């Protein structure tokens, strides 16, 4: 019975009963939980108990420049405190934990944790490779750290416990509804990474609710000729309104054989969505369609203008698209391709996979693989392999292959990427779904984050939950007793307060109407909660953070267009430096893994950028999507709309240009740290000015856009709220902190505009690996967005082609014309919101 128990919370932790059996066609996922259980013990075995228990957060990346700066000492200060006794002790930057810790007692079961958070600093890395002393650096802050016992590794146990040819039979479809009467026809392909190898289509029929051809569908292809990986993929045509596809080979390499029902998924009045292998679990609403099958398988030197050829190719961008006379020149000459690790996905979809001979001829190359295993990892490479491009698990296996290098601070800039890009695997278990399962059961704050971003998808794709679900159980199962118990007080809080904001929701109205009456409503169930509600959670977005009561005093919910309520919890760190409470926004009725995928990205801008040493102040706050259209922002302290700036000088609509400067000045308890707010105002709006540009969302309202009383500039509610254009905002009052009026420079202004070109320019440095995460994100966290025209604007605005100073000029221009529209464009958004 422990066991139903079990099962039981394990379901709950999910948000999805992986033992359900109500839509499958076969054991896939049962195969599946059976077959990751392997890895996890593995894992589970291979881990290092106090290094598990303690999880220090480390990069072996170089300092940037830019924190040398702040330490020339070469000597670094740390407090250490007990109780009130505090002393102050200096240290060397490449000094470790143990060390500093003996020479501590110069003036063994104790270890260092930063002041408030359980985060430790321990084991054998030198003190300025760890993140937490460089984000304390880069923010002009002092490393408090009290020393207390290590936490005990006893809490993180884990519960023991044929030349034929292929043919298909279209029986029907069936839908239970039915607006004019028109025809409908069946169109049936077997595609692989999507290329179509074949495809037939049925004749058309009145479509009325049933529609039977019971006809044979034959192939071109062979049996013999089928790959693994590939699918059958059926839709119906009426403009294509419906689709669901089947692998044609099974899970254990068998050939698909017999009867089988489908039913399908509907397209809203491309995406990943498309290529799931998951029917849809409305056998109540949903359209099916009736099948058959029945069909257990298994030197030269190149010439000097061809390589020339060979060459060009290479260099295109990832969106390029690959000609007859390309994909020709990259096979007969793959032994010359395979030395070129940049010519990997454009060689491997050059491969006729519909070939059998062929296939054989593609692992055999896949053996003399050795300049790729060589080859310094690049990300852009290696996601590119994993996109829906390929679903051959050998190619798919050597992208892996090359992310086992990455350390954990890597690992956790890619893990949701990572994880979206599960959704193009061909099967449940996979080598990147055990890649994945690895890392989290290997490091705590990788698990923390694979955790929610799997249940995310489970909680609101019905497309790829089970798979989704089947992974998690499988790192619940694994993470110890200590997370589980972690995750469970999550669980309860969000799943509490998510009720909460309901009720709440569905008391209150479409216009912007906040009465005490429903702020009663608020805290009255808050009230109720209040009263056992776990002590404390962990703060999903930050997962050192330990949240405790609330303070209902400062809960209010917010004016905003769905009603958010507005939390604010008191730490549970008595250790802990502040009064400051957690501020966290709760939400329904926005689609928050979009913004999720936004501010991912710019965490990936800022990293690339810090290659370069440069820091352009970014602040991608903490946002997770618990549930269906819902989840938590972390509330960034201090800060306000650039909108109520305007309107509490001006009048409450219509755009005073002196007025963002006299809010700063205002708000600076100095000179000195006014003009520390002027310098982060100038790198926090470039920066923000050529990210935004970059992915196409520069055209904002202002009330999107947000400062902090510290001069950080940061934009908000991606995905998407609103909306003569602009390419990014950079607006006259902006201009005006900078020191500038009309067509005249300014030494900030200059600063401001070397720093976008700085900035740009580094991003073009990795052209390949943003338009990859960019189309990446789009197929997986949009609804659905027209492959070839919409993951094309990246690459005009990343100036593709040309060389430095051309796109130096055009980002120069783009500023300009900034300069030249002013409140033009700002002005037209208050009128449609007006
Ligand atoms: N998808 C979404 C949704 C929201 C929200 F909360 F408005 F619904 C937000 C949001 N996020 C915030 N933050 C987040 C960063 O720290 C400051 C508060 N503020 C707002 N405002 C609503 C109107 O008055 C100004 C404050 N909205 C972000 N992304």
């Amino acid at each position: 019975e422990e066991s139903q128990a079990f099962q039981r919370q394990l379901t709950a932790l999910i948000g999805y009963d992986v033992t359900d059996v109500s839509n499958v066609h076969d054991d896939e996922l049962e195969f599946t939980r059976r077959g990751l259980v392997t890895p996890r013990m593995a894992e589970v075995a291979s881990r290092d108990p106090k290094l598990y228990a303690m999880h220090p957060w480390v990069t072996s990346k170089p300092l940037p420049e830019y924190l040398w700066k702040k330490i020339a000492n070469n000597c670094i200060f740390i407090v250490i405190h007990r109780s009130t006794t505090s002393q102050t002790i200096k240290v060397s930057p490449d000094d470790t934990p143990g060390a500093i810790l003996q020479s501590f007692f110069t003036k063994q079961d104790f270890v260092l944790r930063v002041c408030g958070r359980d985060e430790y600093l321990v084991g054998e890395t030198p003190i300025k490779n760890f993140q937490w002393v460089r984000h304390c650096l880069k923010n002009g802050e002092e490393i408090h750290v009290v020393l207390d016992t290590p936490p005990d590794p006893a809490l993180d146990e884990v519960r023991k416990e044929c030349d034929r040819k292929f043919r298909v039979k279209i029986r029907g479809i069936d839908i239970p509804v039915l607006n004019t009467d028109l025809t409908v026809f069946v169109e049936a392909n077997i595609q692989h990474g999507q290329q179509v190898l074949c495809q037939r289509r049925t004749s058309p029929k009145p479509f009325t609710e049933e529609v039977l051809w019971n006809v044979w569908l034959e192939f071109s292809i062979k049996i013999k000729d089928l790959p693994k990986g590939a699918l059958l993929n059926l839709q119906i045509y009426c403009r294509l309104l419906y689709y669901v596809n089947l692998l044609l080979i099974d899970h254990r390499f068998l050939l698909r054989r017999g009867e089988y029902v489908l039913h399908m998924w509907q397209i809203s009045g491309f995406n990943a969505d498309k290529l799931t292998s998951a029917t849809n679990p409305d056998k109540e609403n949903s359209m099916s369609i009736s099948i058959l099958l029945d069909n257990h398988p298994i030197r030269a030197e190149m010439p000097n203008q061809l390589r020339k050829q060979l060459e060009a190719i290479i260099a295109t961008d990832p969106l390029n698209p690959l000609t007859a006379e390309d994909k020709e020149l990259l096979w007969h000459f793959r032994y010359e391709s395979l030395k070129h690790p940049k010519a990997y996905p454009k060689l491997f979809s050059s491969v006729k996979w519909g070939q059998q001979e062929i296939v054989a001829k593609t692992y055999q190359l896949l053996a003399r693989r050795e300049v790729w295993d060589q080859s310094a990892l690049d990300v852009g490479l290696t996601m590119q392999l994993l996109d829906c491009n390929f679903s051959d698990e050998n190619v798919r296996a050597i992208a892996v292959q090359k992310l086992e290098s990455l350390e954990d601070d890597d690992v956790l800039h890619y893990l949701l990427q990572l994880v979206q890009a599960v959704k193009f695997e061909p099967y449940h278990d996979s080598a990147l779904a055990r890649f994945l399962l690895k890392r989290g059961l290997r490091n705590k704050r990788i698990g923390h984050f694979l955790f929610w971003f799997l249940r995310s998808e489970i909680a609101q794709s019905r497309h790829y939950q089970q798979r989704f679900a089947v992974i998690l159980e499988a790192y619940l199962r694994g993470c110890g007793t200590a997370m589980l118990h972690d995750f469970t007080q999550q669980v309860q809080v969000i799943e509490m307060l998510q009720k909460v904001t309901l009720d709440i929701k569905s008391l209150s109205a479409e216009k912007y109407d906040v009465s005490s009456q429903v702020i009663s409503q608020l805290k009255q169930k808050l009230e109720n909660l209040q009263n056992s509600l776990p002590e404390s959670f962990r703060v999903p977005y930050d997962p050192g953070l330990k949240a405790g009561a609330l303070a209902i005093e400062k809960c209010k919910v917010m004016a905003s267009k769905k009603k958010p309520l507005w939390l604010e919890f008191k730490c549970a760190d008595p250790t802990a430096l502040s009064n400051e409470t957690i501020g966290i926004i709760f939400k329904h009725g926005d689609d928050l893994r979009q913004d999720m995928l936004i501010l991912q990205i710019l965490r990936i801008m800022e990293s690339i950028w810090e290659t370069e040493s440069l820091d352009l102040c970014l602040l991608p706050y903490g946002c997770i999507s618990t549930g269906d259209k819902i989840g938590m922002i972390e509330i960034v302290k201090d800060a306000t709309t650039i909108a109520k700036i305007q309107q509490s000088t001006v009048g409450n609509t219509g755009f005073k240009d002196e007025v963002l400067n006299h809010w700063l000045k205002e708000k600076s308890p100095t000179e000195e740290k006014f003009q520390a707010a002027v310098e982060r105002f100038v790198y926090s709006c470039a920066g923000y000015c050529v990210a935004t540009f970059v992915l196409g969302i520069g055209d904002r309202h202002n009330d999107n856009i947000m400062i902090t009383e510290t001069g950080n500039l940061f934009h908000i509610d991606f995905g998407h709220i609103l909306g003569e254009r602009v390419p990014f905002v950079l607006t006259p009052d902006f201009l005006f902190v900078m020191g500038t009026s009309g067509k005249k420079t300014s030494p900030h202004f200059q600063k401001f505009q070397d720093i976008c070109v700085k900035a740009y320019l580094a991003l073009r440095h990795h052209t390949n690996l943003l338009i990859i995460l960019f189309s990446m994100m789009l197929m997986t966290g949009m609804p659905q967005l027209t492959s070839k025209e919409d993951i094309e604007y990246i690459r005009d605005a990343l100036t593709v082609g040309k060389n430095e100073e051309d796109a130096k000029k055009y980002f120069l221009d783009q500023i300009e014309v900034c300069r030249d529209k002013g409140w033009t464009v700002q002005f037209n958004w208050f009128l449609h919101l007006v």
